[PDB]
């Protein structure tokens, strides 16, 4: 009559669970798909007011522009520990986590919804003045911690305790200034008002984010889970977890709530990620003895006595030999290389 | 190669009539060969290691 086609064959999962399960000795060929998600950092002024800043400052002069933490919105990060693969690894073959898709997705947008609730009116018997405003939305994956580069308006700014910022603000610190070079290595340290990914370095991250600032921006956000978005580089590489680590990063400001007050504090929401992983075979590019070193330097015998290199060599003359030529004569002469050939010469 | 252990063989009790633990060494002979096994942590670990 009609015969029952036979079933198509999917991957076989082999287990399924939290971060733990990520240790199942598995083969070559497998992968996992790790779903982690991250809380957004706006300040959280109260205990009340998480997904919040402090309620924000407005006109400050320049010089006098000391901020709070609580109301400077942070970088949210996070790192993913991977289980080591070359565990029972064949011979020099060296494997290491590659990071191929992710699947990312703002938390929670419909709660934008609450028109009703500590919120400024419309007008005269209208709803809630709705969140919105200046936004911005990034995310990164990496194989490595975020990167920064550090770059603000008023470099005259006294910014608060515990948080990290440009080291030495200058006038070109509201322009390029390279000596802001950093990394995103903690938690609801770095304020987003100081940092952007720098693009000069994060080599092995992939990043993305939005800006879209205005007085009144109406925020506009998807939610589906059809959608994926590809690591690989240009050679079909995502990110390598060089230490077996997973590194993701995000920023979620949707906006400003508005309160009834007619104060206003930035708006965030968690944001969820799907990253898929792979193993990938790579190769040490170092040498042992290189790392050897370590061991041996790090822990052998270290000493303190006149300087035999810097300007301060007291190593006057090294000559090296190796095979022979006939009696030359300059005895005197010299033999070098530049950045290839062998030069002779004498010296006067 | 760890060795622990523990003696209170009961209490010495005074002729004040107040009580104190006593304990007494232990002796110990151990037997140890040379066991062959697959080398736990080898040179791909080093680097992974040296990166982290």
């Amino acid at each position: 009559p009609k015969k029952p086609k036979e079933p198509v064959q999917v991957p076989k999962l082999v287990i399924k669970g939290g971060i733990e399960v990520l240790g199942v000795k598995t083969g070559v060929d497998s992968f996992t798909e790790v779903e982690c998600f991250l809380n957004p950092q706006m300040g959280n002024p109260d205990e009340h007011q998480k997904g919040l800043s402090k309620s924000l400052a407005a006109e400050k002069q320049f010089t006098d522009d000391s901020p709070d933490k609580e109301q400077l919105p942070c970088y949210s990060v996070a790192r993913i520990p991977l289980p080591n693969i070359n565990e029972d690894l064949t011979c020099g073959n060296i494997l290491m986590w590659e990071a191929v898709t992710v699947k990312t997705e703002v938390i929670g947008v419909t709660a934008m919804l609450n028109l009703h609730s500590g919120t400024q009116k419309t007008h005269e018997n209208g709803a809630g003045k709705p969140i919105q405003g200046s936004n911005f939305h990034f995310f990164a994956v990496g194989g490595e911690p975020l990167e920064l580069q550090g770059v603000l308006a008023n470099y005259r700014t006294k910014y608060p305790a515990q948080t990290v910022t440009p080291k030495n603000a200058t006038v070109d610190s509201q322009q390029m200034n390279t000596d802001h070079k950093a990394v995103l290595d903690k938690d609801n340290a770095y304020p987003v008002e100081c940092w952007v990914p720098d693009p000069s370095k994060n080599e092995n991250t992939r990043y993305f984010g939005t800006y879209t600032g205005g007085e009144n921006v109406p925020p506009v956000l998807h939610i589906t889970n059809t959608a994926t978005t590809v690591l690989l580089d240009e050679q079909g590489v995502g990110p390598l977890c060089k230490a077996d680590s997973l590194y993701v990063s995000a920023v979620d400001i949707c906006g400003l709530f508005t309160n009834t007050s007619g104060t206003q504090q930035w708006k965030g929401l968690p944001r969820y990620f799907k990253i898929t992983l792979r193993k990938r075979s790579v190769k040490n590019p170092y040498p042992i003895s290189f790392l050897l070193s370590d061991l041996i330097n790090r822990r052998t015998q270290r000493v303190d006595g006149q300087p035999m290199i810097g300007m301060s060599s007291q190593v006057e003359e090294v000559r090296v030999y190796e095979d022979t030529e006939e009696l030359p004569g300059d005895p005197d002469m010299i033999r070098y290389i530049d950045e290839f050939g062998q030069t002779t010469t004498r010296m006067q």
